[PDB]
């Protein structure tokens, strides 16, 4: 179990904390554009995925915008971002920061994404803040789940995963 504390205590998760060299659960979330995403979409390159509760928090703004300029100092890799946030605030936040190399997307709807990741946190309702890494198979490359939800993963950490790949 990922056992994720929220600032003072431990927070419940539903799921199943996920690994290195599993077959990832394979779902969908919406778009911020308003469409379904799976992750045998994704599987079309080595991608990333970077879970935050809402996109609104600043903290939001370390990871997927980062991860912006580090996609395009990569070169060659895909990479997402999702919340339990609405499609166009998430949209807006690309917008503002003028993000090309990410897309945000909505995991919101039916949690299907929060629940079968281990990261939707049972006792708040929300999105942990976690980070994925995926191969071309579906595989998960590497996993991390940032055992206080109020903290953030470090965005090098999946660049550091997907780079060995993409070579």
């Amino acid at each position: 179990m990922a056992e994720i504390t929220f600032k003072g205590g431990p927070v419940t998760l539903v799921g199943q904390e996920v690994k290195v060299g599993d077959q990832a659960p394979d779902f969908t979330v919406l778009t911020n554009s308003l469409e379904e995403k799976s992750l045998a979409d994704m599987k079309g390159k080595v991608t990333i995925i970077s879970v935050i509760p809402s996109i609104d928090t600043g903290v939001c703004d370390a990871q997927t915008r980062r991860f912006n300029e580090e996609a395009a100092k990569l070169g060659d890799v895909n990479v997402y971002t999702i919340s339990a946030d609405l499609p166009f605030a998430q949209a807006r936040w690309c917008g503002a920061n003028g993000i090309d190399k990410v897309e945000t997307l909505s995991d919101h709807r039916d949690m299907s994404f929060g629940e079968a990741f281990g990261v939707y946190i049972k006792e708040l309702r929300l999105l942990a803040r976690s980070v994925f890494v995926l191969d071309e198979n579906g595989k998960v490359v590497y996993a991390e789940y940032v055992s206080e939800a109020t903290n953030h993963p470090n965005y090098e950490k999946p660049i550091e995963a997907a780079k060995a790949l993409v070579k």
